[PDB]
This record gives structure tokens, sequence and C-alpha cells, in this order.
């Protein structure tokens, strides 16, 4: 009773079917009639009939996006028999018209990225229970006069990326989220939103766009014109919380728009010409509950002012929590320039990226009572997907792991070619610092970070730092995470570089990333280190038969639990060197190397090793008695290797093994001696796709084992392809006699 | 009589044999006895005996570098029979000792990158005619007076050897002494008293400043520098070249140059001479110095406001090139460069990697013949053992650009937009490099008004906007425009790209629009130019354009060279191909996905000499190429899927001198294709990498190779047989 081709799974007393991206030519009839949610996206399905989902009467959600994957002939009333269907997704299907005969039960319909030009009452007005309707990316969109009027339960109407030219009349009063982005609406009137008194979101972005790095076609509003919003256009939107007016070429903001909007929480004014409006800011007094204000990329092309002209009225934004001021472009940030922002109590984020600031007076950040994120990346500071927000930077400015430690300052991608003596003077108690991609060739000695000694997460990636001095970075006593990835040394001394003895002077350093540092010579000991990433280095050079000085390289890291030794060009690991690894290791990664052999016997000296990663290697053989070497290995990843034979009893050897990855190997068949179930194992997953399975009668022994052991979940059944013979080539091993 | 495996060639009434990089297991005996110079480098040769070069009695030069290529067992007196041998090169051979029994006739011996630890009189003292001796990259035991008998020794290079001391008893005839990275910490008065004719002295790398060293670097323990005695160079009157780079020098003694009036090149890079540059007492002792390099002399952690240049710099009357990289200073002022302004020959100022926040550009008008101003890798804001390991020898600015006149290189700076006062108060600039600045200037026709005589403008690696019809048109005399790797930052749907600015140039000859991601053109969809000669359109999307842009390049009537490579072209429309400039003499449609090519269309291009269709997926050729072209001198079809050469193809076009058919799917060449009814001037035919079926079917072509010796077939060792097993790997010319 193994499910094929869908991957059935239990989810809150229900069964979901993950049947996506598996080259299905037609809707499969081998789906259990008890499933509730069906996902058939990214397949080659071409026809949808009334007898496609027969028997599956409990289907509450159907996904049919991207079909055929790089149109879709849906018959009239094909989904009418599904009386319990609530969510129907039909995106990127090249649908010429809205599917006729849709079920009345529908509460969520998505028709994004189709060829729909007519929004008629014939295909929409019958769906009276619709909560969310998405008609994005579809000469002019013909919308029926009062097509949405009958949808009394409509909460979300998204008509973005459609040449509407005008706001559609007769919208339901129940509407809460109206999306009209890039809809060529050049004029907004008083009567346009009077009916929707419960609107919590209004998206008018992209109408009269400012063509700057647009991720889609951009055409300005002819004659430098902006969106023409009427004075009383938003006079009856009392419950408005989200207002997106990005890329609207706005030059003046009318304060009368926000006089009857006391709950406005998020205001997006990015990609506009509001340098003058930021300096005067009469509209800022009308926003006493605004929490997020984005005024990014509002620069005047060719204008490089000495300072930023921030209005005094910015002090009236009492509820402000985050201010995004990227792309303003100014040469200097002085203490007096940010005076109207220091008294704000909840302001914890200041975004100032891509401003080309030659120098910032860092003494002003002490005045901000509750700052937590100071994003100054991509400046000139010197030593000493249709379901996305296309205009706002939604990804966290500073990595959550870093910002979690406290005060976060991002000085990455600046002109800090060395750490000056007054680099961090007069700064707050910074606990997260980013100095990435600064080409910083500082010779660290132990006094550079004395002004901010409580840095717990330090990012020094993509630099040319020199940490050979035994006291480098040791001034940061409470340091826990150190990132030195992609560090190309600049003062390499023959009998000195690399000298990693600075690590021993840290009582609480937990994570260290020395990846891609080109470490091929040393000249390590730690009581608190837990994870070391040594990938992208030259361990093959360090582990040679001439000098055996690097046999006990990581033996001093007694508390180490995670070690990444990938991408080290390791052809062979000396047995003595492998045995001198931390016995406390619970996760070892020797993937993406050139390991021809692996001594499985040595695993005896690591009784807590749970995850062994040997992917992307050139291994050929496995051991006959893995139980005799490990009694804890829960996961063993051996994908992309040259293993051609599974040894006798391998599946029953280690009883603690729950995940075994053998995908993309050279396995022709699995013999009955390897499947011997004398003992009971808890193998919950076995990957085998990409193997050249000989689909003759020899594979029959393994086929029966799959049906007997249903608990061993084998993923990607459609990708477990038979390489021989011709008639069975391409087909799955489970589709045989 | 076709030469194999060497490539014999005439050179000034002599025969040279290019027998390099051909996987030779042993010295070949199939070399014509009349050859003079033999090159057997980068091969797998393991043994050298007295009967290896037998018969080749006229060998004046033998090269045996890198053997075996990634040691060399040379017998005693293996080269003694070669009485005319002058130049013997034995580099990277893992030679444990200097080869014994070397011929007395030798005038040039190179033993670089070997395991030679003893320089004994047994293997050197007999060679009395040696002009040049190279013993670099080999403690080193040097015999007391081993070089004393070499009365004709002009060049002695003992660099990259742990010598510790200058070898005693060197010949007085020495003119070029090389002692770089030799661990010589002390230099005395008696060390160079014997060599009165020394024109070059290299003491670099002794007590090195470990900064970005290209080889192992160990400082002189205790921050010490090279200890040069006061009177160490008191008898080197003819010294012209002095290299003291990476010597950790902090003070330069002026008494060193009191008896050195002809010193021309002084290298002081990678030192600690910031204080010595400010006081410069030694600068008065150099009235004929032409090249002064003081690069990478910065104090680590020191970022001064200005550069402290000594007043004594004005006494360097003969100075023509000053290299001041890696000093690291925030601001260049007119006052700081006052000592250099009255020098009558100063033509080059190197100021790269200085992190200068801003320069007062009106100081550059104060020079006499300032031809090169290199300011790359600064912070200016809007408005191989045979190499010089310490000096930047490659031209600072491309020769093609600097030849136009005064050249200013402002690449890799902080100029994110061309400010209004970006070029005000600058000299009459003829070459301008604004590369890799992330310049997002919307060019309108007034940005370069202060320097309107720019003839070669390099605007590569920027985010420029040239959609305005009057962009760059202020540079009336513009000849070369380089817009490579330009990522449009303000792409307007019905406007970008708009290349109508090109038509307003009366003398624009070369335009490089490579990798600009040009997949859409507007209004004047077609480009028009009366003076353009070369257009590089590679790295664009011509497949999208040709899938209303049929006559895209038809307006460039004077165009002779066109590069349409890397355009993801699967099929070129016949109408579009015919609407190409008829004046084209060189077309490059290589590195695409062309399945078919209409050879018939070549009739409308009577001046086309070079057709490049490499790296494509072509399968067939035409039966009557003579009927379509009467000028095609070169046809490159390498890396394609051509499996059959049509009948008479080699005799069709008589003007064809070079035909490239390498890395194709040719199994054999039939006798109908080799039909020589007419006489052709095919001087070269490439065929390596083809899966040649080395059966009796290849015999027809083998005879044609011997009959037509004028058709030179290069890389004979790489024309490998794919079948059968016994002939697999072997060359097609090594068959019965
Ligand atoms: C103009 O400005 C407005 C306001 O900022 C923007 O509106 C936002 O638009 C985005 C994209 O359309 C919306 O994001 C999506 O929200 C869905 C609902 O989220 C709620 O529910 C989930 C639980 O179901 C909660 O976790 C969540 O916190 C919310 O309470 C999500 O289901 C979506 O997720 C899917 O897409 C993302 C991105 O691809 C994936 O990472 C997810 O895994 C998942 O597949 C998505 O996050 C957002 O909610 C809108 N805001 C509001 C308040 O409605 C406009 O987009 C903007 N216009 C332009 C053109 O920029
Ligand atoms: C230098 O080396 C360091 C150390 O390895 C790297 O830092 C780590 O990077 C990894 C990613 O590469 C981080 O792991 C990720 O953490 C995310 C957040 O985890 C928190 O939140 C979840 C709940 O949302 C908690 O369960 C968790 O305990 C944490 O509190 C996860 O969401 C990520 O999960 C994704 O990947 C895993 C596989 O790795 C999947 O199984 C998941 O389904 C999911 O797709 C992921 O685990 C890790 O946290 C970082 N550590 C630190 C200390 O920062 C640096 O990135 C590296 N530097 C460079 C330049 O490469
Ligand atoms: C310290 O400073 C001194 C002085 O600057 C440096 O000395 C120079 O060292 C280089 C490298 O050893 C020398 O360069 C070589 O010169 C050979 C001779 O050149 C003359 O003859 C040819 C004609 O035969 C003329 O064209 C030329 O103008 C000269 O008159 C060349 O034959 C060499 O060429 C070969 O190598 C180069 C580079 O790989 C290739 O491009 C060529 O194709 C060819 O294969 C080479 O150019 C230079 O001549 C020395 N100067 C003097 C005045 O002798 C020291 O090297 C420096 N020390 C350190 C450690 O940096
Ligand atoms: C954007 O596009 C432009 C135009 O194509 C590029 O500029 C040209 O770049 C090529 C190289 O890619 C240049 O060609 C080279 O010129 C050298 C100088 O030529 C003169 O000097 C030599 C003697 O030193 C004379 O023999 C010659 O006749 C000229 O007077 C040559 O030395 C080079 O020759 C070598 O390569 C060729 C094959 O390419 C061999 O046949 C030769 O034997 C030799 O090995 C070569 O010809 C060309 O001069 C540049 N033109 C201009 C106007 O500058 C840009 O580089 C490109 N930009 C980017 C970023 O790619
Ligand atoms: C410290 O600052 C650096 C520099 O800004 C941060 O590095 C940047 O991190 C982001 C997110 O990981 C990278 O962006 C991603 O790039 C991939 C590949 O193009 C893309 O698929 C993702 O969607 C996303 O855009 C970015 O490339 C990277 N930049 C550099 C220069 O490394 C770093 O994350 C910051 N560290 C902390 C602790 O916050
Ligand atoms: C204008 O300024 C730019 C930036 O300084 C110059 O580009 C640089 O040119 C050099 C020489 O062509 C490049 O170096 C070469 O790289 C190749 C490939 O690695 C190598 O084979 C050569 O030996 C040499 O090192 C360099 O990469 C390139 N840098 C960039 C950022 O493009 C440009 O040449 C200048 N143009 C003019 C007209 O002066
Ligand atoms: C005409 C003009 C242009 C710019 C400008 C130039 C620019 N050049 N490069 C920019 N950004 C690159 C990509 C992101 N990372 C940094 C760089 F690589 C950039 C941004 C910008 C304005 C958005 C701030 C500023 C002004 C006043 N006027
Ligand atoms: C401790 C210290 C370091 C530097 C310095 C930093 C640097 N950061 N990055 C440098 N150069 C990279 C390669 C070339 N291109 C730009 C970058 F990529 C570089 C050079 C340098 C000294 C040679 C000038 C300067 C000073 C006073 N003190
Ligand atoms: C649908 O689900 C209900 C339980 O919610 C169950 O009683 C019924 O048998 C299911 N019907 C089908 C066709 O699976
Ligand atoms: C700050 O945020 C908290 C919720 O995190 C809220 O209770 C408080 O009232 C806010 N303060 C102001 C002044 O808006
Ligand atoms: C805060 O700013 C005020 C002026 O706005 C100044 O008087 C005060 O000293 C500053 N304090 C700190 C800690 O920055
Ligand atoms: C190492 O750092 C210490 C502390 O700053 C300093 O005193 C010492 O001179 C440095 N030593 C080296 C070898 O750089
Ligand atoms: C090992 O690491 C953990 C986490 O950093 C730490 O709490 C623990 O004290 C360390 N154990 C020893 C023995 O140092
Ligand atoms: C594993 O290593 C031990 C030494 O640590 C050695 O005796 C044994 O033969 C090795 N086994 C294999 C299969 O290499
Ligand atoms: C060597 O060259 C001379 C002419 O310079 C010639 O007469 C003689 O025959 C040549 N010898 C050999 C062996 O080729
Ligand atoms: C300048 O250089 C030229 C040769 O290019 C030379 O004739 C002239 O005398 C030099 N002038 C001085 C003052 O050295
Ligand atoms: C040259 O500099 C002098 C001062 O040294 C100044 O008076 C003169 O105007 C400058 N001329 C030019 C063309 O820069
Ligand atoms: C084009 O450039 C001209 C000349 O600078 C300017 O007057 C005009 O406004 C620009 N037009 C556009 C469409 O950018
Ligand atoms: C073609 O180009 C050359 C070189 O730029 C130029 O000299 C010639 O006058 C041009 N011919 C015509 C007809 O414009
Ligand atoms: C070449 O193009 C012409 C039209 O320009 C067409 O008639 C002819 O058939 C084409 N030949 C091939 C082989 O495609």
């Amino acid at each position: 009773s193994r499910s094929y081709p869908c991957d059935e799974k239990k989810q809150n007393d229900s069964v979901i079917a993950e049947c996506s991206n598996r080259r299905l030519q037609e809707v499969p009839q081998t789906v259990g009639k008890y499933v509730t949610e069906l996902d058939l996206s990214d397949n080659f399905i071409t026809h949808i009939t009334n007898e496609s989902f027969q028997g599956l009467q409990n289907l509450t959600k159907i996904n049919l996006n991207h079909n055929p994957n790089v149109g879709l002939n849906i018959t009239d009333g094909a989904f009418l028999n599904l009386k319990n269907l609530r969510e129907l997704l039909l995106e990127d299907n090249q649908l010429p018209q809205i599917p006729s005969g849709l079920p009345e039960s529908l509460t969520e319909l998505s028709l994004i990225q189709n060829n729909i030009y007519n929004i008629t009452k014939e295909g929409i007005s019958r769906l009276i229970n619709l909560k969310n309707l998405y008609l994005a990316w579809n000469e002019k969109t013909n919308i029926e006069d009062g097509v949405f009027e009958t949808l009394t339960n409509l909460e979300l109407l998204s008509l973005s990326f459609n040449s509407l030219s005008h706001v559609p009349p007769k919208l339901p009063s129940s509407l809460r989220k109206l999306f009209l982005s890039n809809t060529q609406i050049k004029y907004i009137s008083e009567e346009d939103f009077k009916g929707l008194i419960n609107l919590t979101l209004l998206d008018l972005s992209g109408n009269c766009p400012r063509c700057f790095n647009a991720p889609f076609p951009c055409v300005p509003c002819d004659g430098g014109a902006s969106i023409n919003i009427d004075r009383f256009a938003f006079q009856n939107l009392t419950q408005l919380r989200y207002l997106n007016l990005s890329s609207t070429s706005l030059r003046k903001i009318n304060a009368a728009w926000f006089k009857n909007m006391p709950h406005l929480k998020v205001l997006d004014l990015e990609f506009n010409y509001l340098v003058g409006e930021i300096a005067s800011g009469a509209f800022l007094t009308m926003l006493p509950r605004l929490e997020i204000l984005d005024l990014s990329f509002n620069y005047i092309k060719g204008s490089y002012p000495q300072h930023i002209n921030i209005s005094r009225n910015f002090s009236k934004l009492l509820s402000l929590r985050a201010l995004h001021l990227r792309g303003y472009v100014f040469q200097e940030l002085r203490e007096d320039d940010f005076q109207p922002l220091m008294q704000l109590p909840n302001l914890s984020t200041i975004n100032l990226g891509i401003n080309f600031i030659k120098q910032i007076d860092f003494k002003l950040f002490q005045n901000f009572s509750n700052l937590e994120i100071i994003y100054l990346s991509e400046n000139r500071i010197s030593p000493l997907d249709p379901h996305s927000n296309f205009y706002h930077f939604t990804r966290p400015l500073i990595k959550p792991q870093c910002a979690a430690y406290g005060k976060a300052l991002d000085l990455s991608l600046n002109s800090i070619f060395f750490i000056g003596p007054n680099q961090f003077e007069n700064l707050p108690d910074i606990a997260c610092l980013n100095l990435s991609a600064n080409s910083n060739a500082q010779v660290l000695s132990g006094t550079e970070f004395s002004a901010i000694p409580h840095v717990k997460y330090l990012d020094l990636t993509n630099n040319r730092l020199d940490f050979d001095n035994a006291s480098a970075l040791t001034e940061l006593s409470d340091l826990e995470v150190l990132d030195l990835s992609y560090n190309s040394h600049y003062f390499r001394i023959a009998g000195v570089t690399h000298h990693l003895e600075f690590i021993q002077n840290f009582t609480n350093l937990k994570v260290l990333n020395l990846s891609h540092n080109n470490i091929y010579t040393l000249t390590l000991e730690s009581k608190s280190l837990v994870e070391l990433v040594f990938s992208g280095n030259r361990l093959d050079i360090l582990w040679n038969d001439d000098d055996n000085r690097y046999i006990s390289i990581f033996k001093g890291l007694k508390n180490l639990t995670r070690l990444d030794l990938s991408l080290n060009r390791l052809k062979h690991i000396p047995n003595e060197a492998f045995l001198n690894l931390p016995a406390s290791l619970t996760e070892l990664h020797i993937n993406d190397n050139m390991l021809k052999f692996f001594n499985w016997t040595l695993l005896q000296q690591f009784p807590r090793l749970e995850l062994l990663d040997l992917r992307g290697n050139k291994l050929l053989f496995l051991t006959d008695s893995l139980s005799d070497f490990t009694s804890s290995l829960r996961t063993l990843l051996l994908s992309h290797n040259r293993i051609s034979h599974l040894p006798s009893g391998f599946l029953s050897e280690v009883s603690s093994l729950k995940h075994l990855d053998l995908s993309s190997n050279l396995l022709k068949t699995i013999n009955k001696s390897a499947l011997e179930t004398k003992t009971t194992t808890k193998l919950s997953m076995l990957e085998l796709h990409g193997n050249p399975f000989e689909c003759t009668c020899d594979i029959g022994d393994f086929r029966r084992w799959m049906d007997e052991h249903l608990n061993v979940k084998i993923p990607r059944l459609v990708d477990v392809i038979c390489a021989s013979p011709g008639d069975q080539r391409g087909k799955s091993i489970v589709s045989l006699e």
C-alpha cells in the first residue's frame, strides 16, 4: 500500500499529498480518496476534466500551478463535483478565460500569471463565499460593471500587474486588502474608495513609476507626472493600517490624506522624489501610530548633499519602530542631523544603506534610547516571484543569529581598509558587528576592538585580515561567534602564517568559521568551542606522509561537537589523523572531497557520532560489520559516490540508523542478503534516486522488501529510474510486475 | 619529407625546430641534421646521452626546460660532441649537480629551478666563453674562485639561493649581478670592488618586508634591514640599475651614490622610507635617474592627510617616471607636488592603491610633459622566475589608449556618478579610464565638457545610462568607446536600449558594446554611423532581437569588423544576415548555438576575408563555396559537429589560405574532397582533435599530405586516431 506517485503524509488528523515536480503527463488516479490537500504543481498536465478528481470527494485544497511546466485545457464544470473544495490555485497555466463551472464552496482562488483579459460575472459572481481572490499578472483589462459586488465575503482583491487604467467600481464593503500595484492608474478620486470602509490595506505602488532598477518593465507617467491622488480620496478609510505608495513619482504628500487614518501602521514611500518632503514633512504630524516608515531610494539624481535634511516633524512619529532611509545619498551624518529622532521611544531600527556616506559621527547613536539595529552597509566610511514585496527589503538587515545578541551595527561593504584607532570610539554597547567585504588588512593585536569589548557575534568575512598574533581579537572576552570566511592573507610569513593560537584565549567562543582561508600551513586548543567550519581549505597539504606535524590538528578542541571538513581536496585521510579527531563529535562533514577509501573501523573511538557526511566523494566500498563500530550513528549520507554493492546485512547492522542516503551512486541491484531482517531497525528513510537500477527479475527481491517494510520511507519514487532494459528504461522500479 | 614531430621553420637563412609540449618520451631522431635551434621543452624526456643529438652537428641552441613535465638523467659529456652549441637551457629538470662534460663553446647556460647545491670548478671553470650564467632557484656551496676563470662573464644570476654572503672572486668583466632573495644581510666595501664594469646590481629580497610576497617571506629577525656599508658602492661608477626592493630599509645613505653618476633605474619599493621621502638627502646624488619607484613604502596603520614629498625631488632633473603606489594618504594638494612641476622630462606619475579621498586636479596642469596620470584603485568621489617580482612592468594604461595623448586613469575609484566639477581644471586629456567605478551617470551631453578632446574613453564595468540621443556627443573627436559589462540601472520599457547617440559622431572608429545585456532596442531600432569601423556586440541577446530588428547593423555602412559571439544564436534569419554591412572584411559569429549556416548568402559580401564560426553546432558545408566567395582568406570552423568534408572543398575557394577544422567529428577525408583540378594557396589546415578512423580509408588523405607539403598541418601529435585499439592515441602520420 505504498503511495505512488504522490508522497502522502499525516498533518493534524488529515492526509496531504505532495505530488509536485514529478513530470506527470496527466492527473494520477492512484491517490488515496481520503486526502484533503493535493499539490500537483510543476508538472506536464495539459487537460482537466470532470473525471480527473473522481473519488477524491474530501479535497479541500487543489494546487495546479505551472502546468505544463515551461496551456491548460480546463473543461466547463471540471471542479463542480468537488463540493468541499476551498482553495484552488491555478497560476502560470496560460488560461485564456476564467474557468467556468467553479464550485460555490471556494474561499480562495488564485489565477496569477495567466492570459485572462475578461473578468466577467459568468465565472466569478456565482462564487459568493470567496475570502481571497488573486488576479495578478493577467490593451486593457475588461472588468464587468459590478462583478465583485455579489462577493459579500470578499476580504482580499489583488488586481496588480494588469493594465486597469482606473479603479474598478462597485467593490464589496467587506474588502480588507485591496492590491492595485502597477495597474496604470494615474488618477485617484474621492469616490474610488468610499464604499470600502473596512479597508486595512491599500496598495497603489507602481502607478507612475520611478524607473530605477525595476525588476519588471517600467514606463514613466509621461512628462514626469506622479499619481494624482485627490485631497479627499482617503477620507473614509478610518481602518487603514498598510499604505503602499512606492514608485509613484510623488513630489508632494498631502497631509489631508491621513486626517481620517489614525491607525496607519506601515507607510511605504520608496522610489519617489521626496527629498523636499522629508525636510518639511507636514504629513509627519498626521501619523502618531505609524510603526514602519520607508523613504528609501528618494535621492535626486546627480545630487550629493553634504548632510541629510530631516524635518523636525519627525519627532511627532511617537510610535515609530523602524526607519528605512536607503538611497538618499549624502556625504556626512552629524549628531545634529538626527536630532528629531532621538526622543522617539520605540525606534529600534535605522536603515542607512547605499548612501555613500564619507563619514558618520558615531557619537549620535548613544543618544537613541532604544536602538537595536544600525544598518550602515554599502557606504564610504574610512579608517579612524509574483508573491513578493517588489519595493521593500523584507529580509532581515542583520542576520537574526547576530542581532539576537543585542545591539547590532553593520559596517559591511564600506571603505574600511584597516581598523583605525578611533574606529569604534563613542559607540553604544555593540554586541553584533559586521565588517564584511571591507578589504580590511588590519594586523590584529588585541586593542582594535577595545571600545566595544562586548561583541558576541563578529563578522569579519571577505577581508585580508592578519590574525597570526597570539593575542588577536582577545579583547572581545565575551565573543561567541567568529566568522572569518573568505579571508585572503596579505602578510603571509613563511614560518608564521597561519598561527591560530589566538583561539585558546577565549573562554566562551562557541562557533568559529575559518572557511576558504587557504590554510595550507600552520605553525588548535579550545575548552569552549562547539562548532568549527574548516571547509575550503587545504587539509590534503596538511595531512602528508613527509611531515606528521598536523596529525593532531583539531585534537585540542575537546568540547567540539560539529566539524566541517568539506572542500579540502582530501584524497586520503591518514588513520592516525582521523583517530586524533575530537571524541565529542556528534556531527562530522567530510563531503565534497576526493576520498577513495574510508576506514569504517575508526568510528569506534567516536561513541557520540550521530551524523556522518561523506557525500560528493569517490568511495567504492562499505563495511560488513557497521554494528561493531557504531552504536549511535542516526544519519549516514553517502550520496554522489561510486558505491556499486550494498554489503550483506548493512540495512540491519546499525539499529540506531534512521536516515541512510545512497542516492546518485552506482547501485545496480539490492540483494536479499543485505535485506536480511534478523534484527529490528528504526530506518525511517532510505534515499535511492539516481542509481542505475537493473530493472530485471533481480530487483524483485528488493521490490518485495519495499512492500513489507512500509515504515522505511523512500522519497522521490519517480526518480528511482531503471537504466536497463530498454522497455523498462525511464520507468520507476515500483512500476514493475 | 614532412617534419615529425618537430615543426621546422625558416628564420634568417637558418632552420628552427619547434618541438615543445608534444609528450615526447625520448629525444627524437627524426630531426633534420641542418637545424640550428632546437626547442624540446615541456616534454616527458628522462635521459640525455652522448648519442641523443647525433648528426645534428649545427646545433647552436638547445632548450630542455621542464623535463619530465610535472628528474633528468644527463650522462657525463652528453653535449660534448656538439662543438657549435652556444645556448643551453636546462630549467626545472631536478638536476642534483651541474652537468659534467659541458661543451667549451657555451656562451649561455641556464640551470634555474634545479636541485643544485654545489657550484664546483669541475663543471663550471672549463666554460671560459660564458657570457650569461643563470643559477637561480637552486646553504649553497660555492667554490672559492669558481667564477674567476670565466673572463667573458657578463651576467651572473644567483637569486633565490641561500647564499648568506656575496661570493668572492668574481670576474671584472661582470655587467649584471643578480643576488635577489639570497639571505645576504651584510654588504661590505670589499664585496664589489673587483667588478668595476657593473651596470646592474640586484640586492632585493634581502631582509624582506613581508607584504603580499609571491614566494616564501621571512623577515630579517628584529626588524633589521640590509646592512649596506658606506663605501660598498664607491667603485661602481658605471652602475645604471640598482634594485633595493623589499630590503626593509629605513635610511638611505647618500654616500652610496657619490660615485654613481649614471644611475638610471632605482627601485626602492616595499621598504619603510616615508621619512626618507620627506627629507631625501640621497635625491641630490641622482641627477641622471630616469625611473624612481618608491611603491608600497606605507607605514602600517598610518593614514596621513597629505604626502610629504621632499624639496630635493626637484634635483631629479632626468626623472621621467615616478611610481608612488602604496604610500596611503587622504589628500593630494598642489603644494605637495610642487618639487615635480619644474622637471622637464617627468611624463609618468603612478599613484595607485593610495586610498586618496580627494585630489585637487588643477595641479596636473602645472606639469611640463605629463603624459600618464595613473590614479587607479583610489577613493576619489563625485565632483615565472624570469619576471620582475617587485616592479609593475605591464603598461599602467593600455598602449592603444595612451597613444592618443595625455592619459588619466581614474578606474576603481568611488565615482558613482560623473559630477559637474569632475573634470574641471584638468589638462587636455586624450585618453580617459573610468572603468569599474559603479558609475550610474545618465549621460546627456555635458558631463565631459571640460575635456572634450578625449579620443579613447574606457567606460567599462559601469551602470551607465546612454539612452539619451545626445549622450557622450560632447567628445567630438572620440575614436574608441569601450562600454563592456555595462549593467543598465534605469531600464525604461519603451526606451532602453536607445543607441541613437552613435550617429552624432563624425570620427568614432571602435565601439565595444559587449556584455551590456542588449535584448531590446527602440525608435531608431537600427544603428547608423558613417565612420564606425569595428563593433563588438558579444555577450548580448541577439537571439531575442532576431526572434523588427532585421536591419539592426545595416546603417553602419563603413563597418569592416563585427563580433557577434556569445549571443545565444540558434538560427540567423536569412533576411537579417543579408542586411549586414557589405563592407565587412572580418565577421565573428563564434561561441553560439548555430545549427545551420547559409553559405549562399556570402555572395553579398565580396570583401569578407575572415569568417569565424567556432564553438557552434554546425553539421554541413556547401558543395560550391567558389560560387559564393572570391576573397575569403581564413575560415575558422573549430569545435563544431562537421562529420564530412564535401567533394572538392579544399579546391573550391582558391583565395583560402587558412582553414580550421579542429575538434570536429571528421572520421576520414575522402579522395573526392582532395581533388586537385585547380591550384589553391592553402598554407595551413588544422585537424587536431578529430576522431580519425585510422583504417586503410585514411590512406587517401595520408598521400595528399606528402604530395602537398606546402599545406602546413600544425599539431601533428594531436591528430589522434580514435579507432582501432592498436592505432588509438597514435598520430595519423605514423601509419604504414
Ligand atoms: C506594498 O506593501 C504591502 C504592505 O507591506 C505589501 O503587502 C504584502 O505583500 C506580501 C506579498 O504579496 C504578503 O506576503 C505574504 O503573506 C502571506 C500571508 O501572511 C500572513 O499569514 C502567515 C500565516 O499563514 C503568517 O506567517 C504571516 O506573518 C502573515 O500573518 C504569506 O502566506 C506569504 O508567504 C508565502 O510567500 C513568501 C514569499 O515568497 C514565502 O517566504 C512563504 O514561505 C510563503 O510561500 C507572504 O509572506 C504580505 O502579507 C503583504 N502584507 C500585508 C499586510 O498584507 C505589498 O506586496 C507591497 N507591494 C509591492 C508591489 O511591493
Ligand atoms: C560560517 O559558519 C557558521 C557556522 O556553521 C555559519 O552559521 C550558521 O549557518 C547556518 C546556515 O548555513 C545556520 O543554520 C540555519 O539556522 C536557521 C535559524 O535557526 C534558528 O531558528 C530555528 C527556528 O526557525 C531554530 O530551530 C534554530 O534552533 C535556531 O534558533 C534555520 O532556519 C536553518 O534551517 C534551514 O536549513 C536546515 C539545514 O541546514 C534545514 O534542515 C531546515 O529545514 C531549513 O531549511 C538553518 O539551520 C546557523 O544557525 C548559523 N550559525 C550561527 C552561529 O550563526 C555561517 O553562515 C558561515 N558563514 C558563511 C559566510 O558561510
Ligand atoms: C630588480 O630590478 C632589475 C632592474 O629592473 C630587474 O632586472 C630585470 O629582470 C628582468 C627579468 O629577469 C629582465 O627581463 C628580461 O630581459 C631579457 C633581455 O632583454 C633585453 O633583450 C631583448 C632582446 O633579446 C630586448 O627586447 C629587451 O628590450 C632587452 O634589451 C628578455 O629576453 C626577457 O624576455 C623574456 O621574458 C619576458 C617575461 O617573461 C617575456 O615577456 C619575453 O617574451 C621573454 O620570454 C625579459 O624581458 C630585465 O632585462 C632585467 N633588467 C635589466 C636592465 O637587466 C630584476 O628582475 C629585479 N629583481 C626582482 C626580484 O624583481
Ligand atoms: C572592446 O573591444 C575593443 C575592440 O575589439 C577591444 O580592443 C582591442 O583589443 C584587442 C585585443 O583583444 C587588441 O588587439 C591586440 O593589439 C595589440 C597591439 O597591436 C598593435 O601593435 C602590434 C605590435 O606591438 C602590431 O603588430 C599591431 O599591428 C598593432 O599596431 C597586438 O599586439 C595584439 O596581437 C596579438 O594578438 C593577435 C590576435 O588577437 C595575434 O594575431 C598577434 O600575433 C598577437 O599575438 C592584438 O592584435 C586591439 O588592438 C584593441 N583595439 C583597440 C582599439 O584598443 C577591447 O579590448 C574590448 N574591451 C574589453 C573589455 O574586452
Ligand atoms: C554582513 O554583511 C554582509 C555584506 O552585506 C552580508 O553578506 C550578504 O548576505 C546576504 C544574505 O546571505 C547575501 O545575499 C544573498 O545572495 C544569494 C546569492 O546571490 C541570493 O540567492 C540570496 O537571495 C541573497 O540575495 C549577500 O550576497 C552577502 N554579501 C556578501 C558581500 O557576502 C552578511 O550576511 C552580513 N552578516 C551578518 C552577520 O548579518
Ligand atoms: C582601465 O582600467 C581597468 C581597471 O584598472 C583596466 O582593467 C584591467 O586591465 C588589466 C590588463 O588588461 C587586467 O589584467 C590582466 O588580467 C588577465 C586575466 O586575469 C591576465 O591574463 C593578465 O596577465 C592581466 O593580469 C585586469 O584584470 C583589468 N581589471 C579590470 C577590473 O578590468 C583596463 O585595462 C584599463 N583600460 C585602459 C584603456 O587603460
Ligand atoms: C545619477 C545618480 C546615481 C546614484 C547612484 C549611483 C550608484 N552607483 N552604484 C550604485 N549602486 C550599486 C549597486 C548596489 N551596491 C552598490 C553599487 F554596486 C548606485 C546607487 C545610486 C543611487 C541609489 C542611490 C546616486 C545619485 C545621487 N545620482
Ligand atoms: C594595515 C594597513 C593596510 C593598508 C592596506 C589595506 C588594503 N586593503 N586592501 C588593499 N588592497 C587590495 C588589493 C588591491 N586592490 C584594493 C584591495 F583589493 C590594501 C592595501 C594596503 C596597503 C598597500 C597599501 C594600508 C595601511 C596604511 N595600513
Ligand atoms: C471524508 O472524511 C470524513 C471524515 O472527515 C469521512 O467520514 C469520509 O469517509 C471521507 N470520505 C472519503 C470519500 O474519503
Ligand atoms: C512600544 O511597543 C510596545 C509593544 O511592543 C507598546 O506596548 C508600547 O505602547 C509602544 N510605545 C509607544 C510609545 O508606541
Ligand atoms: C545627546 O544629544 C544631546 C544634544 O542633542 C547632547 O547634549 C548629549 O550630550 C548627547 N548625549 C549622548 C550620550 O550622546
Ligand atoms: C602581538 O600583539 C601584542 C599585543 O598588542 C604586541 O605587544 C606585540 O608586539 C605583537 N607581536 C607581533 C609579533 O606582532
Ligand atoms: C562545552 O560547550 C558548551 C556550549 O558552549 C558549554 O556550555 C560547556 O560548558 C562546554 N563544556 C566544557 C567541559 O567546557
Ligand atoms: C583502519 O585503521 C587501522 C589503524 O588505525 C588499521 O590497522 C586498519 O587496517 C585500517 N583499516 C582499513 C580498512 O584501512
Ligand atoms: C652546417 O652548416 C654549414 C653552413 O653553415 C653547412 O655547410 C654544413 O653542411 C652543415 N652541416 C650539417 C651537418 O648540416
Ligand atoms: C628628456 O628625454 C630626451 C629623450 O627622450 C632627452 O633627449 C633629453 O635630454 C631629456 N632631458 C633631460 C633634462 O634629461
Ligand atoms: C601653475 O602653478 C602656479 C603656482 O605654482 C600658478 O600660479 C599657475 O596658475 C598654475 N598654472 C596652471 C596652468 O596650472
Ligand atoms: C537628453 O539630454 C538633453 C541634453 O542634455 C537634455 O536637455 C534632455 O532633457 C535629455 N532628455 C531625456 C529624455 O533624458
Ligand atoms: C571609413 O573609416 C575610415 C577609418 O575610420 C575612414 O578613414 C574613412 O573615411 C571612412 N569612410 C567613409 C566613406 O566614411
Ligand atoms: C539561403 O537563403 C536564401 C534566401 O536569402 C534561400 O532562398 C535559400 O534557400 C537559403 N539556403 C539554405 C541552404 O538555407
